[PDB]
């Protein structure tokens, strides 16, 4: 198993985005020295809940400030861009960190972006997956000639051409089981979403495996991703309650006719959140849903930067032990 | 005065992409300890006179691995892109960097890429202010709510928030009278391209002063900018001839045959090309034909490594001296 870092970045009234910002900075830089794989980037836009709109573009500057980790966006949302713009940044990110970036795509997941960027709400399916095929294209030809009712245009090439063969790395995100079937029949991983419950997930688990298994499409090289929150306090309750308030309006505003508190209670009792014990049998349960291989976490909700150094430390030190 | 050095990134058969990219990322890490203010970002698209086509992602990578130096995108064109999405990169950059990103932008020059990115032609223009009092809005007050032919969609909190009070620094490409004079009443500060000539960056220079003095514009603290290609050598005809060929492609794709050698020779003989002493002569005339404050240098031309660094050493020798 590998793991890695995600930073969801979310702001409230004790933590404002210039802080947020810093404080991402600050554990990059930490933990760039210890044996965590992987960066990861997650995107919002116009809420408290994700102050970071352009992850390629944090992406960037991380990767210009480390040196061992990989850094990726976790769910770059492609549908609400010009794909031959996003396959510009991706092999300019690819060729400037050497092969230390990784593509993490997304379909559109609220509404309220799509009948804001102006795009087609009714064939919003048929439009990510033909973005999808003109990067696709740039990534491994270095050109694209698309000839389709979204996108008319000549044979144009992008440049720089990749620097890794067929493009940085690609993972998309579990989102519906139109993009799981469809994640299936390619062969492109997918990265599990900690908002989701783990009936949920063994549900995409499984539809990915019996579509891939029925195309006839080889997923034993495939490596699925997980992210979780993280939250380790020496009293379990008092983790639960301080994650209760991180989580308190992502709730409201994604989950808004669910039922507050039977999801606020699930995403605190599914996620690594209590006693080092809790914690961790939580997590194991999680992979075992779904057959991650490799593990993300969000050490964030934790806001007493000595805590969140210890917890984060200890991740650290079974990695070592165990997993070397 | 102040210096600084830009990159255009040009390449051609004898020298790939991959190439110019890590000589980029070298010459910044050289030049960052270095005098130079400044290290400025060219955008293009779709062709070999131009390999970045995001500046902004560029920008960020070279923030997280310079300390010293500010980084700016020399010519960003805003005009075929959501204006929502450049604030929050722009702003992403500001508070990353803690106020050392620049934003220097641009319009659109030519209308194949306006049809490219559906954009309205013959508004080119209009398009292009509408989207910039979006952005500055955004800088400004963090909030942004247009109401007109191009853009219209209630109230949104673009996030973050600037770092920079007001936004981080801006500039504009003095590309056209009407961006000039548009410029003029704004009292923003201009950066003249290394492509004119000196009667054309004259006639712009006058042209501000002109509209400044008579919209009661104070641009007495305005600093304005000037581009130029460096090529010395021991010998004034071995530099000429090199950087002839760098020229060669983009004087063709550009200005097409406006007699392919006239432009050429204006070029060779208006930029700081030639021994040290022809060089220098030549960037002095520059200089007075236009007013500009600050310069902004590309030694790229330079095939030879050695022979570059010993260019960029002596100008830095003489900031060190005389400009200190």
């Amino acid at each position: 198993m590998k793991f890695g870092l995600f930073f969801l970045n979310f702001m409230n009234s004790k933590r404002s985005s210039d802080q947020v910002i810093e404080e991402m900075l600050d554990t990059a830089h930490y933990v760039d020295q210890l044996k965590f794989d992987t960066l990861a980037v997650y995107e919002n836009h116009f809420s408290n809940n994700g102050v970071v709109g352009a992850p390629l573009t944090v992406a960037g500057f991380l990767l210009g400030m480390t040196k061992n980790a990989k850094v990726a966006s976790l769910n770059h949302v492609i549908t609400t861009h010009h794909p031959v713009r996003v396959a510009e940044e991706a092999c300019l990110l690819d060729q400037m960190s050497e092969g230390r970036f990784a593509f993490g795509f997304s379909d559109c997941e609220k509404s309220a972006d799509m009948r804001f960027f102006n795009r087609p709400t009714d064939s919003q399916f048929q439009l990510f997956s033909e973005c999808h095929k003109i990067i696709n294209d740039a990534f491994t030809t270095g050109y694209c000639h698309p000839n389709n009712d979204f996108y008319s245009f000549p044979k144009i090439s992008v440049n720089p051409h990749a620097f890794t063969e067929g493009g940085p790395a690609q993972f998309v995100n579990a989102t519906s089981k139109e993009v799981v079937e469809w994640a299936a029949k390619l062969g492109l991983p997918l990265v599990f979403r900690w908002d989701d419950s783990n009936a949920q997930r063994k549900e995409y688990a499984g539809l990915y495996h019996e579509v891939a298994q029925a195309h006839g499409v080889d997923v034993s090289q495939v490596r699925h991703k997980l992210t979780l929150l993280v939250n380790q306090n020496v009293d379990g309750e008092a983790a639960r309650a301080e994650a209760r308030v991180y989580l308190e309006e992502f709730v409201r505003e994604s989950y808004s006719n669910t039922d507050f508190e039977q999801k606020m209670g699930e995403l605190l009792s599914e996620n690594a959140i209590g006693t080092y014990e809790e914690s961790t049998q939580a997590a194991r349960v999680a992979i075992e849903c779904c057959g991650a291989a490799d593990l993300l976490m969000s050490f964030e909700s934790m806001e007493d930067k000595a805590q969140q150094r210890a917890v984060i430390d200890v991740v650290n030190a079974n990695i070592v032990k165990y997993h070397s």
